[PDB]
């Protein structure tokens, strides 16, 4: 109902927002079964700023807490496989740090 159709819109605002940030780009596909067998043998719950799309425009987040534990899993496992010292736990951080007050204003 209308609820649902104001969170997705909502959802796909801020995925609208992640998208665009410099530090976004490691983020933003699925990471490649092909090229990376041994990232889904440590990350058994992937995520990624598409799939998340997909799903947002699809309807698969009932609630903004739906979407809040997948966002907050695909800064974590970066930060689970990557180290400290990668620029891409650097870049987790900082998109994080971008994007948390917009999902929290939702």
């Amino acid at each position: 109902g209308h609820k649902e159709v104001q969170l997705k819109d909502q959802i796909l605002g801020v995925l609208d927002y992640l998208e665009k940030q410099q530090s976004a780009w490691p983020f933003l596909k699925p990471v490649s079964l092909s090229e990376a067998p041994d990232y889904y043998d440590i990350i058994k719950e992937p995520t990624d700023i598409l799939t998340m799309r997909r799903k947002a425009r699809h309807g698969d987040y009932k609630t903004k807490e739906d979407f809040g534990i997948e966002l907050k899993r695909m800064f974590d496992n970066c930060r689970l496989y990557n180290a400290p010292t990668t620029i891409y736990f650097k870049y987790a951080n900082e998109l994080q740090t971008l994007i948390w007050p917009k999902y929290e204003a939702i």
